[PDB]
């Protein structure tokens, strides 16, 4: 499914890599992050899991929480004010909110917007 | 086919719009732009046709030429150094070169990279 063109690994070459999806817990505060109520889109990277955006039904989200792979702790990441779009889901049309990670650069912001576009448009 | 999520028209809403494709003439110099040897991806915009990137088989391109819609003249746009990727075409695998318009901002650069990604990856 979802893909993005990675600027790399070498030269000026372009490699398609997967924009993977995982369930995650978000909320209005760090304490608020209870159960799984959003979908995080991420790249695997030199740091590890790099999360670019969350997709959720809620519009109040300001925080997302991820447990480290290893199991040695958790990370709380700040979300930007969301973006709303409509997509025709199996249960009918619904508003979805797209939260970019706070501080996400314009290139990665564009990669997500281009990558999701065909599936938002599909009915 | 190709789509991108437009940040607009209002609020923080997201609208899927088509990333349209048109044949065009490119070359190593402005004079070199002879016949149709590339594919320009463009948005329709408040200025008119906004071209974001060219896709071509040639790797020597530095210029692209578009006749104005109206017919009152032509535009020569400067291309950035290209990016190469491989895609399995009906005639087998071929290298393609992606030329971003000179000065293209990172958001639009990312939108193109994300939008093309699923079709590069497909066989």
């Amino acid at each position: 499914a979802l893909e993005v063109l990675f600027q790399g690994p070498g030269n000026n070459e372009l490699s398609p890599v997967a924009l993977r999806q995982m369930s995650c817990a978000a909320g209005t505060t760090q304490t608020a992050c209870t159960d799984d109520n959003a979908l995080a889109y991420y790249n695997t990277t030199k740091g590890g899991r790099f999360v670019l955006a969350l997709l959720s039904d809620l519009q109040d989200l300001k925080w997302a929480r991820f447990p480290k792979s290893d199991g040695t702790g958790t990370i709380y990441t700040e979300l930007e004010p969301p973006c709303r779009f409509v997509t025709d889901t199996p249960k009918g049309p619904k508003v979805k909110y797209l939260y970019f990670i706070k501080g996400l650069n314009n290139l990665n912001r564009g990669m997500v917007l281009g990558s999701l576009a065909a599936t938002v448009r599909l009915q």
